[PDB]
RNA sequence: UAUAGAAAUUAAAAAGCACCAAUUUUUAUAAUAAAAAUAACGUGCAGUAAUUAAUAUAUUUAUAAAAAUAUAUUUUUUUUUUU
Protein backbone atom coordinates (compact mmCIF):
# COMPACT_ATOMS: atom_id res chain seq x y z
CA UNK A 1 0.00 0.00 0.00
CA UNK A 2 1.70 3.54 -1.59
CA UNK A 3 -1.41 5.69 -0.10
CA UNK A 4 -0.82 4.25 3.56
CA UNK A 5 3.07 4.69 3.06
CA UNK A 6 2.60 8.05 1.64
CA UNK A 7 -0.05 9.36 4.38
CA UNK A 8 2.71 7.84 7.39
CA UNK A 9 5.41 9.83 5.64
CA UNK A 10 3.13 12.72 6.11
CA UNK A 11 2.19 12.01 9.65
CA UNK A 12 5.57 11.98 10.36
CA UNK A 13 7.30 14.82 8.19
CA UNK A 14 4.09 17.12 10.43
CA UNK A 15 5.12 15.51 13.45
CA UNK A 16 8.70 16.45 12.49
CA UNK A 17 8.98 19.78 11.62
CA UNK A 18 5.53 20.68 13.26
CA UNK A 19 3.16 22.52 10.81
CA UNK A 20 1.48 21.82 8.03
CA UNK A 21 3.67 22.41 5.04
CA UNK A 22 2.76 22.78 1.01
CA UNK A 23 5.44 20.33 0.33
CA UNK A 24 4.08 16.98 2.47
CA UNK A 25 0.35 18.06 1.47
CA UNK A 26 0.75 18.24 -2.48
CA UNK A 27 2.81 14.71 -2.39
CA UNK A 28 -0.10 12.78 -0.58
CA UNK A 29 -2.70 14.64 -2.98
CA UNK A 30 -0.67 13.87 -5.73
CA UNK A 31 -0.73 10.02 -4.08
CA UNK A 32 -3.99 9.76 -3.48
CA UNK A 33 -5.32 10.76 -6.89
CA UNK A 34 -3.44 8.62 -8.76
CA UNK A 35 -6.17 6.19 -9.23
CA UNK A 36 -8.25 6.28 -12.66
CA UNK A 37 -11.28 5.14 -10.86
CA UNK A 38 -12.22 8.67 -12.25
CA UNK A 39 -12.74 7.62 -16.20
CA UNK A 40 -13.81 3.70 -15.05
CA UNK A 41 -16.71 5.47 -12.84
CA UNK A 42 -17.56 7.74 -16.29
CA UNK A 43 -17.55 4.96 -18.19
CA UNK A 44 -19.79 3.00 -15.96
CA UNK A 45 -22.23 5.54 -15.63
CA UNK A 46 -22.48 5.59 -19.14
CA UNK A 47 -23.47 2.16 -18.93
CA UNK A 48 -26.00 2.45 -16.65
CA UNK A 49 -28.47 4.41 -18.30
CA UNK A 50 -28.32 1.57 -21.14
CA UNK A 51 -30.97 -0.80 -22.07
CA UNK A 52 -30.20 -4.44 -21.07
CA UNK A 53 -33.00 -5.46 -23.58
CA UNK A 54 -31.85 -3.39 -26.67
CA UNK A 55 -29.08 -5.01 -29.26
CA UNK A 56 -27.71 -1.40 -29.82
CA UNK A 57 -26.97 -0.66 -26.29
CA UNK A 58 -25.71 -4.23 -25.57
CA UNK A 59 -23.21 -2.52 -28.24
CA UNK A 60 -22.78 0.18 -26.50
CA UNK A 61 -22.13 -1.85 -22.94
CA UNK A 62 -19.66 -4.03 -24.08
CA UNK A 63 -17.70 -1.03 -25.67
CA UNK A 64 -17.48 0.69 -23.16
CA UNK A 65 -17.03 -2.38 -20.91
CA UNK A 66 -13.70 -3.07 -22.87
CA UNK A 67 -12.73 0.59 -22.82
CA UNK A 68 -13.10 0.65 -19.27
CA UNK A 69 -11.17 -2.91 -18.28
CA UNK A 70 -8.42 -1.12 -21.02
CA UNK A 71 -8.02 1.91 -19.03
CA UNK A 72 -7.84 -0.08 -16.01
CA UNK A 73 -5.21 -2.39 -17.21
CA UNK A 74 -2.90 0.30 -18.37
CA UNK A 75 -2.95 -0.58 -22.01
CA UNK A 76 -4.18 2.35 -23.23
CA UNK A 77 -3.67 5.87 -22.04
CA UNK A 78 -6.05 8.34 -21.34
CA UNK A 79 -6.55 10.99 -23.89
CA UNK A 80 -7.17 8.19 -26.25
CA UNK A 81 -9.59 6.92 -23.93
CA UNK A 82 -11.11 10.46 -23.58
CA UNK A 83 -11.42 10.32 -26.84
CA UNK A 84 -13.03 6.77 -27.22
CA UNK A 85 -15.62 7.74 -24.65
CA UNK A 86 -16.83 10.94 -26.29
CA UNK A 87 -16.88 9.39 -29.32
CA UNK A 88 -19.18 7.00 -27.89
CA UNK A 89 -21.23 9.70 -25.52
CA UNK A 90 -21.91 11.48 -29.22
CA UNK A 91 -23.66 9.25 -30.95
CA UNK A 92 -27.35 9.89 -31.46
CA UNK A 93 -27.97 6.37 -30.59
CA UNK A 94 -26.54 6.44 -26.93
CA UNK A 95 -28.37 10.06 -27.00
CA UNK A 96 -31.94 8.17 -27.96
CA UNK A 97 -31.34 5.61 -25.24
CA UNK A 98 -30.63 8.29 -22.59
CA UNK A 99 -33.94 9.90 -23.73
CA UNK A 100 -35.82 7.04 -23.56
CA UNK A 101 -34.74 6.38 -20.49
CA UNK A 102 -35.58 10.04 -18.74
CA UNK A 103 -39.07 9.19 -20.89
CA UNK A 104 -39.34 5.89 -19.07
CA UNK A 105 -39.87 7.26 -15.16
CA UNK A 106 -39.03 4.34 -13.43
CA UNK A 107 -35.35 4.24 -14.87
CA UNK A 108 -32.51 1.28 -14.36
CA UNK A 109 -30.20 3.80 -13.66
CA UNK A 110 -29.79 3.22 -9.87
CA UNK A 111 -29.57 -0.10 -10.00
CA UNK A 112 -27.22 0.20 -13.23
CA UNK A 113 -24.60 2.62 -11.37
CA UNK A 114 -24.66 -0.30 -8.12
CA UNK A 115 -23.97 -3.30 -10.27
CA UNK A 116 -21.25 -1.09 -11.73
CA UNK A 117 -19.78 -0.84 -8.07
CA UNK A 118 -20.12 -4.39 -7.90
CA UNK A 119 -18.84 -5.11 -11.14
CA UNK A 120 -15.99 -2.80 -9.98
CA UNK A 121 -15.09 -4.17 -6.92
CA UNK A 122 -15.31 -8.10 -8.22
CA UNK A 123 -13.02 -7.06 -11.13
CA UNK A 124 -10.14 -5.29 -9.60
CA UNK A 125 -10.82 -2.15 -10.99
CA UNK A 126 -9.98 -0.33 -7.76
CA UNK A 127 -7.52 0.51 -5.02
CA UNK A 128 -9.09 -0.96 -2.08
CA UNK A 129 -11.64 -3.66 -2.50
CA UNK A 130 -14.39 -1.60 -0.48
CA UNK A 131 -13.87 1.90 -2.36
CA UNK A 132 -16.45 1.47 -4.80
CA UNK A 133 -19.31 1.51 -2.74
CA UNK A 134 -17.93 4.95 -1.16
CA UNK A 135 -17.57 6.33 -4.81
CA UNK A 136 -21.14 5.35 -5.55
CA UNK A 137 -22.24 7.51 -2.04
CA UNK A 138 -19.97 10.13 -3.51
CA UNK A 139 -21.43 9.90 -7.38
CA UNK A 140 -25.06 9.79 -5.85
CA UNK A 141 -25.14 12.77 -2.92
CA UNK A 142 -23.47 14.89 -4.92
CA UNK A 143 -23.30 17.10 -8.06
CA UNK A 144 -21.65 14.52 -10.56
CA UNK A 145 -22.02 12.28 -13.63
CA UNK A 146 -25.16 10.28 -12.30
CA UNK A 147 -27.59 12.58 -11.31
CA UNK A 148 -27.07 14.47 -15.04
CA UNK A 149 -29.99 12.82 -17.16
CA UNK A 150 -28.12 11.80 -19.94
CA UNK A 151 -25.29 9.98 -17.92
CA UNK A 152 -22.21 11.70 -18.68
CA UNK A 153 -20.29 14.68 -16.83
CA UNK A 154 -21.85 18.00 -18.62
CA UNK A 155 -19.09 19.53 -20.43
CA UNK A 156 -19.40 20.86 -23.35
CA UNK A 157 -16.60 18.64 -24.97
CA UNK A 158 -19.63 16.10 -24.23
CA UNK A 159 -22.70 17.32 -26.33
CA UNK A 160 -22.93 17.76 -30.27
CA UNK A 161 -21.59 20.99 -31.79
CA UNK A 162 -24.84 21.43 -33.42
CA UNK A 163 -26.46 21.84 -30.19
CA UNK A 164 -23.54 23.59 -28.70
CA UNK A 165 -23.96 26.86 -31.55
CA UNK A 166 -27.70 27.59 -30.73
CA UNK A 167 -27.07 27.90 -26.91
CA UNK A 168 -23.83 29.37 -26.07
CA UNK A 169 -22.02 32.79 -27.13
CA UNK A 170 -18.93 31.99 -28.62
CA UNK A 171 -16.09 33.92 -30.25
CA UNK A 172 -17.49 33.77 -34.09
CA UNK A 173 -20.99 32.03 -35.38
CA UNK A 174 -22.26 32.09 -39.07
CA UNK A 175 -11.19 21.92 -30.88
CA UNK A 176 -8.63 23.92 -29.36
CA UNK A 177 -9.47 27.55 -28.56
CA UNK A 178 -7.12 30.66 -27.75
CA UNK A 179 -7.19 34.32 -27.97
CA UNK A 180 -5.86 36.18 -30.87
CA UNK A 181 -2.94 38.81 -30.09
CA UNK A 182 -5.00 41.56 -30.87
CA UNK A 183 -5.83 42.10 -27.64
CA UNK A 184 -3.12 43.62 -26.08
CA UNK A 185 -5.02 44.33 -22.72
CA UNK A 186 -7.50 41.52 -21.59
CA UNK A 187 -6.31 40.81 -18.04
CA UNK A 188 -2.96 41.21 -15.91
CA UNK A 189 -2.00 37.61 -16.57
CA UNK A 190 -4.02 36.66 -19.79
CA UNK A 191 -2.33 36.99 -23.42
CA UNK A 192 -2.48 34.78 -26.46
CA UNK A 193 -0.73 32.11 -25.10
CA UNK A 194 -3.49 31.41 -22.41
CA UNK A 195 -6.55 28.99 -23.82
CA UNK A 196 -9.61 29.94 -22.98
CA UNK A 197 -12.89 27.16 -22.77
CA UNK A 198 -16.31 27.08 -23.88
CA UNK A 199 -18.30 26.36 -20.77
CA UNK A 200 -16.09 26.73 -18.20
CA UNK A 201 -13.39 28.97 -16.46
CA UNK A 202 -10.75 26.57 -15.10
CA UNK A 203 -8.96 29.17 -13.91
C1' U B 1 -4.17 52.03 -22.06
C1' A B 2 -7.03 52.35 -18.12
C1' U B 3 -12.76 57.08 -12.59
C1' A B 4 -2.15 54.31 -11.96
C1' G B 5 0.86 46.42 -10.39
C1' A B 6 1.17 49.28 -19.32
C1' A B 7 5.78 45.14 -12.01
C1' A B 8 0.92 43.45 -18.27
C1' U B 9 0.71 41.25 -23.19
C1' U B 10 3.83 41.55 -27.29
C1' A B 11 7.35 39.09 -34.82
C1' A B 12 0.51 36.91 -36.72
C1' A B 13 6.91 40.24 -42.18
C1' A B 14 5.01 47.72 -41.19
C1' A B 15 9.12 48.23 -45.77
C1' G B 16 13.10 50.49 -49.84
C1' C B 17 15.21 71.33 -51.57
C1' A B 18 19.48 67.00 -51.31
C1' C B 19 22.52 62.27 -51.33
C1' C B 20 24.40 57.97 -54.71
C1' A B 21 28.21 58.40 -62.85
C1' A B 22 21.17 52.02 -65.84
C1' U B 23 21.02 57.71 -68.52
C1' U B 24 19.31 62.32 -70.38
C1' U B 25 19.30 67.60 -72.22
C1' U B 26 21.23 71.83 -75.29
C1' U B 27 23.58 73.79 -79.87
C1' A B 28 26.41 75.31 -86.31
C1' U B 29 21.81 80.79 -90.26
C1' A B 30 26.67 80.65 -97.63
C1' A B 31 31.74 76.89 -92.18
C1' U B 32 27.81 71.51 -89.90
C1' A B 33 29.62 67.74 -83.64
C1' A B 34 32.42 68.39 -80.20
C1' A B 35 31.70 71.14 -76.08
C1' A B 36 28.97 71.99 -71.66
C1' A B 37 25.50 70.05 -68.12
C1' U B 38 22.68 66.32 -65.68
C1' A B 39 23.44 59.94 -62.52
C1' A B 40 19.01 56.08 -61.90
C1' C B 41 16.59 55.72 -56.95
C1' G B 42 14.63 55.04 -51.74
C1' U B 43 15.52 57.66 -46.55
C1' G B 44 16.66 62.69 -44.91
C1' C B 45 17.72 65.57 -38.55
C1' A B 46 10.83 67.97 -38.97
C1' G B 47 10.42 66.52 -32.32
C1' U B 48 7.48 67.13 -27.62
C1' A B 49 2.94 68.05 -24.53
C1' A B 50 1.82 60.75 -21.28
C1' U B 51 1.20 64.42 -28.27
C1' U B 52 -1.40 61.48 -31.88
C1' A B 53 -7.87 56.61 -35.12
C1' A B 54 -6.12 54.38 -39.56
C1' U B 55 -6.44 53.31 -44.94
C1' A B 56 -7.89 54.75 -50.17
C1' U B 57 -9.07 58.74 -54.01
C1' A B 58 -9.21 63.92 -55.53
C1' U B 59 -7.87 69.33 -54.72
C1' U B 60 -5.09 73.54 -52.46
C1' U B 61 -0.72 75.62 -49.57
C1' A B 62 6.60 75.51 -49.87
C1' U B 63 6.54 73.41 -42.28
C1' A B 64 6.53 69.26 -48.90
C1' A B 65 10.35 63.39 -45.91
C1' A B 66 4.90 68.06 -44.16
C1' A B 67 0.04 70.35 -43.42
C1' A B 68 -5.23 71.43 -44.75
C1' U B 69 -10.19 70.32 -47.22
C1' A B 70 -14.25 66.80 -49.57
C1' U B 71 -16.22 61.46 -49.55
C1' A B 72 -15.86 56.12 -48.81
C1' U B 73 -14.26 51.79 -45.83
C1' U B 74 -12.58 49.64 -41.28
C1' U B 75 -11.69 49.72 -36.00
C1' U B 76 -16.74 48.53 -30.29
C1' U B 77 -14.63 44.39 -24.95
C1' U B 78 -19.93 39.93 -24.40
C1' U B 79 -25.54 44.13 -19.77
C1' U B 80 -29.37 46.22 -28.05
C1' U B 81 -30.40 43.08 -31.96
C1' U B 82 -30.66 36.47 -34.19
C1' U B 83 -33.32 34.66 -40.91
Amino acid sequence: DTEFQALVEFIEGASYDQLISGRRFKKVYDVLSENDDMFIWLCHTAMSVLNPGDMRSRLIYNHLRILAESVASGEMTQRTAFRFFESAVRSPAYREIAKRQLEGGAATRLAGISAAADVMRRMGLTRRPMSSYFELYQRIVERSEAMTPWGFPPLFQFEERLSLEPRLKFFSRARIFWIPPTWNRAGRFLGPHVTLYPGMTPD
